[PDB]
């Protein structure tokens, strides 16, 4: 699950955590994922939203009927994560051809 090698580049320790801890639920809040790691909830949310232009999680949107506000159940996004381990592969290639090139 070469999934964390990538989260940890985008935001280090924290961003590893919070991908290993959602792989281990399936799906979360962006408040239960507060809870279960002890990183401020505004912190989780930039990581999500990080992780999700990196194309590593999606999200479905459910109404929360008491305030009329959405919250998002976030996801890993396996649908894009081959594709998104595939765009790895052939830029480290397209580094090697650059070399063959040299």
């Amino acid at each position: 699950t070469a999934l964390l090698d990538m989260a940890r580049d985008i935001g280090g320790d924290e961003a590893v955590e919070v991908v290993k801890a959602l792989e281990k639920k399936g799906e979360a809040t962006d408040e239960e994922l507060a809870e279960l790691t002890g990183v401020r909830v505004n912190t989780v949310r930039k990581m999500l939203y990080a992780l999700y232009d990196a194309k590593l999680a999606t999200m479905r949107r459910v109404r929360d009927d008491e305030t009329g506000w959405y919250y998002y159940y976030w996801r890993i996004d396996t649908k894009r994560l081959p594709e998104v381990i595939r765009t790895r592969k052939l830029q480290e290639l397209e580094k090697l051809k650059q070399m063959l090139q040299e």
